[PDB]
């Protein structure tokens, strides 16, 4: 008698809806009813109630196999693989070419109706649906008239009214011809005019717009400090924050002083700079800031010296290290800066932005990020979504967190190497206050 086989094409995936069920596929049964097990490849498949099963062979011809799916709350297609064990020969069965084992590839598709919530950096308050602008896909460079859909993608638009800061560089704006000629003309401390440029420093205006939102946060304080400190006759300017909403783009320089600061008297480098060196540069003194700038505003130096600092530096290679630092992160009231890293085009790319709030979806995984991006032109935060390199259910070592460009609709090799936060600094500034009474 001959042995039966059983052939399945392994082109074609299958693909159950998101919503929970037990869904089927059949695979072609040759020349009898071969005795086998279907198994997963997997046993870390949360979102699988149990084995695969042989649900029906009643049809010479084929059967049926079976599993069961709980339901994709997520906005993304997940995989799990059947493989199928000769229970005589103990041996998993060949696919076509006799050599491969016979694989059917399961991709439950993502979630087309999912409900979101949202964490913005706390004090910078929350969008409006006025203030959400759904976004057109592009296609080859040009805006098709198709827009995305997910109502997560959205820029927050900034107005008289919203709290978040974005300093865009002078540089990016700037259209040759078009612009004022004294576009870039910084009044200096001394009241001396400065030409400040600022193609390569957005880990400065990322620091400056962490900075602003830390003034806000601790205006009170800061106004004690004021009154109570001795303040270097030379720095009395700076203990102040001003950012003017409503400028055209010509009129960026005249914008926020923060990034005045920053963009007059910042020493250049082509390879960028730290987040975290520019905000130690503006509230504390550190050696190795000494050659930051041709100034060194240190302007609370006496409140930190000695004691904990509110900066820190934080790296994340995988899904779960990167969602706890960013729920921490904006569990502890505190602003987000992110370094990014990876390819755009073929070049090395590295780049700070700032992030002032996550999308989570209903299991928390974190899905989308609302990013003030220094180089993009529109006075929004635009959204970047989150994708993760491989299997998210049965994480690697390493499984880094990719950024989705809405504004240039395509995926990048851009990822997330790390965050470098801002502490309101709580106790510190208590401490100091206590002993100034
Ligand atoms: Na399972
Ligand atoms: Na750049």
């Amino acid at each position: 008698k001959k042995k039966p086989q059983i052939k399945y094409e392994e082109k074609q995936a299958v693909m159950p809806e998101s919503a929970a069920g037990t869904y089927t596929f059949e695979v072609q049964t040759i020349d009898g009813k071969l005795d086998y097990e279907p198994y997963f490849t997997s046993s870390t498949l949360p979102w699988i109630t149990g084995a695969p099963t042989i649900s029906s062979r009643t049809d010479p011809n084929k059967d049926v196999i079976s599993f069961t799916c709980l339901k994709n709350k997520t906005v993304w297609n997940r995989r799990a693989y059947i493989k199928f064990k000769d229970k005589k020969t103990g041996q998993y069965i060949k696919g076509a070419d006799g050599k491969a084992d016979l694989t059917v590839n399961i991709i439950q598709k993502k979630n087309e109706n999912p409900v979101v919530h949202y964490k913005w950096v706390d004090g910078i308050g929350a969008p409006t649906e006025n203030q959400k602008i759904k976004m057109k896909i592009k296609n080859n460079g040009i805006e098709t008239e198709d827009y995305f859909t997910d109502p997560f993608v959205f820029k927050w638009k900034e107005t008289a009214d919203t709290k978040f800061y974005n300093v865009r560089k002078l540089d990016k704006l700037y259209v040759q011809g078009q612009f004022p000629s004294n576009y870039f003309v910084i009044n200096g401390i001394r009241n001396e005019q400065i030409q400040g440029r600022d193609i390569s420093q957005s880990w400065a205006k990322t620091a400056s717009n962490m900075l602003h939102w830390w003034f806000e946060q601790n205006k009170d304080y800061i106004e004690q400090y004021k009154q109570k400190a001795a303040i270097e006759e030379w720095k009395r300017p700076l203990y102040k924050h001003d950012y003017i909403r409503g400028l055209q783009d010509e009129d960026e320089g005249k914008k926020s002083n923060i990034a005045n600061i920053f963009r007059a008297y910042s020493h250049n480098n082509a390879r960028g700079g730290y987040i975290e060196d520019g905000l130690t540069w503006y509230l504390y003194k550190r050696d190795g800031q000494k050659n930051l700038g041709s100034i060194y505003p240190g302007l609370f130096n006496d409140v930190f010296a000695h004691d904990t600092s509110p900066i820190n530096i934080e790296r994340c290679e995988t899904k779960k290290e990167f969602e706890q630092l960013m729920n921490k992160t904006l569990d502890n009231k505190r602003a987000i800066g992110i370094f990014w890293q990876g390819s755009k085009g073929n070049r090395p790319y590295q780049h700070a932005v700032t992030c002032w709030g996550a999308a989570y979806d209903e299991d928390n995984n974190i899905i989308c990020l609302y990013i003030a991006e220094s180089n993009l032109p529109e006075a929004v935060l635009y959204p970047f979504g989150v994708r993760y390199k491989g299997n998210i259910y049965e994480e690697a070592e390493k499984n880094r967190t990719y950024m989705f460009n809405y504004a240039l609709s395509k995926p990048e090799n851009i990822y997330i190497d790390g965050l470098t936060t801002l502490d309101k600094g709580e106790d510190q500034w208590k401490k100091w206050l206590e002993a100034h009474q």
